[PDB]
């Protein structure tokens, strides 16, 4: 009755193909698996460890909320709920929150309040959602339709209707597309599964614009992008556009399930009692682990950091380039770093990855042809440099024959 | 200062909440604010099955806390596969998939229903069959399945092919069901719902009428599920195998946790990619959930659940002797509901309200339903104690009169 990836095809549905190797601790930006083998962690699980595993603040908020009071239900507010909306409040454009538990609830909370603010403010036939080519934006029926990647929403039967998607980055596209029956674009800052595409100021503010005139709501959708991911707190506050709504997940809660949706008073008033709701959404442990996250990303030296720490790999980037010539471009922000692959080697992410394992160190992908960089925003330098010579291991092997 | 008017200013204005704030909990006493102390029988909605902060999960949330979180699923992890198999081995699933909430479970039931479908049988295969007055989540998707008009209306274009007939009337079922039908989604107990139980005559027909025309049994066990109805789940009690289940609440007992459980044969039409989740199966709620199940799944938990349910039964009793105010007293194990008399129509908030001033935290299932889900553990003293809390905040409703 060991347990094993064998384990794994016996026990879970086949939604994924895990690796082989299994991790049981993690400290900082290490993780060691079943046979004691050290990782490096340049993955973060997906951009969701912003403060590496069982940071002190983290786990010591977790045990002691932990101690008090884990749930209440939204019969009822609680401390830890009001503490840490205030402090997002305080931070950012918002006004009003809700707490969710997952990057798809925030959306699909996102997405209903935008339906319903056109259908109360406006007309009942202001449906029409933008969205982009390669988005990703969960996997509910309603946030995958909303996603850009037509192979994660086929085969599901009937869709959500009044979504229509066009390139990311197109600002002729969807001027094109917008009209006064059009309730919302939403869009990803920085489209962290497309292959780590950044909006450009002329489009974000051009999507800013458009809402204006066809009196629609800018969605962010900054799960991945947000929470100090890019170096600044929210992607938003980079480019200087704001948006209607935000979403927020992944670093949010520092690995504990959390989301967030923020807005302002006037839009929240659209939604009243029991428009929406949530048996989790917002309990206190959530929230009060989210707090000791949101109180240390938000600091000045903490958000310098990451761009110090960018740079680092950067550097090591572009060492590994000139060594072995495998990337065309080095692109993102922050702590979220694209490596898009040279022709040569198109279509080998994936291989790439694997071989970063076996050498261990964990890194991502951003498509079949983009290697994805989403390590803790306070990794060490010594954790840095370490990994990314695993790294540069791996693609020398990878290239051995090339 | 943190107050109730704090909430109107910070959250968005989907819920109103009560005046006093819970601060701390201990098995079924809770405290506000202002030290006030008030006996559970609402347990945050059915969540909090073994009470607040059990030593149990306690430790189990620190033991875990302090060696990993999260990794993702391009990993699995070991308290993941403990407790998939924890479950396959005490039910009929062969495969599990883990989520963060009962609306994502469902989201995950609903989508795999309908893809089994379209790669089984036909992509024309799509017709969902569900029941007036069913709740199943917020999102759109699961709202639109859900049978409550006033919660899906207003959000633009519904997710189509979904079909809402009376709750336990199979005739109808039968009369909507064809080739065409791919999922039968049901709560073996309608908890939102007025706390209505299916009958066994119309939980067997669901399973009859989805065999012969080849479509999948979906309960909901979100609310009934883990132990609620004094059986691991309410299908044991009802002897109907679902072909599909989703389980939430209980199962991490305060702890953002949720699974969907099938069969090999149904979770094999999914592939990779298929769906997903970042935080699902997480190594530290699936650690929180393994003690949960551990401690519900044992004889002397469950037995203890029949036990209480039947003093909290003679208390109400005793209640509608005093007062004459309840019409039926219904539900199974510690999913308890009491239908309020014509003369008390449309006032179980007013009762709810009286309870919360005398130092009981007590549900609603309707404006007609008086609703009672505790811990299963409650301790027999709290049962009297919040009882009696209780007949005093029925004393002082009636006395209105
Ligand atoms: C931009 C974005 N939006 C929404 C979600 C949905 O969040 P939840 O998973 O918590 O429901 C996500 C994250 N969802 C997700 C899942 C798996 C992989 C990846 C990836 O970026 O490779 C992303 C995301 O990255
Ligand atoms: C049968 C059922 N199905 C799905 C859900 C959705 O679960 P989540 O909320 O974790 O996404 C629920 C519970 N959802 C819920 C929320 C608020 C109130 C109530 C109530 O029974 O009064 C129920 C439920 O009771
Ligand atoms: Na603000
Ligand atoms: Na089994």
């Amino acid at each position: 009755t060991a347990i094993t990836r064998a384990t794994f095809d016996e026990v879970i549905l086949p939604v994924y193909a895990p690796a082989d190797f299994i991790p049981v601790k993690g400290k900082g930006s290490r993780v060691w698996d079943q046979q004691g083998k050290e990782y490096i962690d340049f993955a973060g699980g997906i951009a969701v460890t912003a403060l590496g595993h069982c940071h002190p603040a983290l786990v010591e908020a977790l045990k002691s909320q932990g101690e008090t009071l884990w749930h209440t239900s939204n019969v009822f507010t609680n401390e830890p709920a009001l503490r840490l909306g205030r402090k997002l409040i305080d931070a950012t454009f918002a006004e009003r929150v809700l707490f969710m538990n997952s990057g798809t609830e925030a959306n699909e909370t996102a997405f209903k309040l935008a339906r319903h603010y056109a259908c109360v403010r406006h007309s009942p036939f202001k449906t029409k959602i933008i969205a982009f080519h390669n988005a990703f934006h969960g996997r509910s029926l309603f946030t995958v339709s909303v996603g850009g990647q037509p192979k994660y929403s086929d085969g599901f039967g009937p869709k959500p209707a009044d979504i229509i998607h066009v390139p990311f980055n197109d600002l002729h596209a969807v001027k094109a597309v917008m009209d006064d029956h059009t309730c919302a674009v939403v869009v990803e800052p920085i489209q962290g599964e497309g292959g780590v595409q950044a909006a450009t100021p002329e489009f974000l503010k051009g999507l800013r614009d458009l809402c204006d005139e066809h009196q629609a709501l800018l969605v962010f959708d900054e799960v991945q992008c947000g929470m100090g991911r890019t170096g600044d707190l929210f992607a938003y506050m980079h480019y200087g556009v704001t948006p209607d709504i935000l979403t927020s997940a992944k670093a949010l809660g520092g690995g504990f399930p959390v989301s967030a949706m923020l807005t302002t008073q006037e839009i929240a008033s659209a939604f009243h009692v029991g428009s929406h709701g949530s048996t989790y959404g917002g309990n206190p442990l959530a929230c009060a682990v989210a707090g000791a996250t949101f109180d240390i990303i938000n600091t000045p030296e903490v958000l310098q950091g990451i761009h110090t720490k960018r740079q680092q790999f950067v550097q090591h980037l572009q060492a590994i380039d000139e060594q072995f010539d495998i990337f065309s471009d080095i692109r993102g922000m922050g702590l979220l770093i694209g490596a898009e692959l040279k022709p040569k080697y198109k279509g080998r992410a994936r291989d790439f990855l694997y071989a970063g394992a076996e050498a261990g160190v964990m890194v991502l992908n951003a498509g079949a042809d983009v290697m994805r960089f989403a390590p803790s925003l306070v990794v060490e330098e010594a954790d840095i440099h370490e990994g990314m010579q695993r790294f540069a291991q791996a693609v020398g092997k990878v290239v051995a024959l090339e």
